[PDB]
């Protein structure tokens, strides 16, 4: 068929139990997270095609950039918390990536304070009990879809997405095909 288990996606021996709808996982260390989110845009060819009454989830993963790349993951769950997520997003990846002037927890607040978060707000924040369950899900999220590597997404905690089983050539017509096959997998 045109969408077939084993090509675009797979399926998760044991499914998750009230997972997200649709679950990404990245890091902002990752340099193929940074082109699928800053060069490619997935997350967002994805929100494009998705059915009504289902929404996009995106966690943060600690086990790239040691100490840093757990503070990131802090830092993500505070941009949650908060809800900015789409304000910090651009200025986190080249921070870490492009310009690479992010290289401790406090340069991390600085994109914060930059982007127009109150010190005071982020601060609170950062060391929430609220943060820190965050943080607890994001790391448990992965546990529970046996995660090995990011990029990924996994689609109601069944399928997941399989871009080494799509077409690689137009960046376009990969992106039109991921994000397609998330829209099928989202009514399957």
């Amino acid at each position: 068929a045109q969408y077939e288990d084993g090509k675009q996606y797979t399926t998760l021996e044991k499914p998750v139990a009230g997972a997200p709808q649709v679950l990404e996982f990245f890091s902002f260390f990752c340099p193929h997270c940074y082109q699928f989110e800053e060069v490619l845009h997935i997350s967002d060819n994805v929100k494009k095609k998705l059915p009504e009454g289902v929404k996009m989830t995106k966690y943060h993963v600690n086990f790239m950039g040691g100490d840093l790349g757990k503070d990131l993951t802090q830092a993500w769950a505070v941009a949650m918390a908060l809800g900015v997520e789409d304000k910090v997003t651009v200025p986190l990846f080249e921070g870490v990536q492009k310009t690479q002037t992010i290289r401790s927890a406090s340069d991390i607040r600085d994109v914060f304070i930059n982007a127009g978060i109150k010190g005071e707000e982020y601060d609170a924040a950062w060391n929430s009990f609220v943060v820190k369950s965050l943080v607890a899900q994001q790391e448990k999220a992965a546990a529970d879809v046996q995660l090995r590597g990011v990029p990924a997404m996994f689609v109601n905690g069944k399928y997941q997405l399989n871009p080494q089983g799509m077409d690689t050539s137009n960046m376009d017509v990969f992106v039109q095909q991921y994000a397609d096959t998330v829209k099928y997998l989202s009514e399957k």
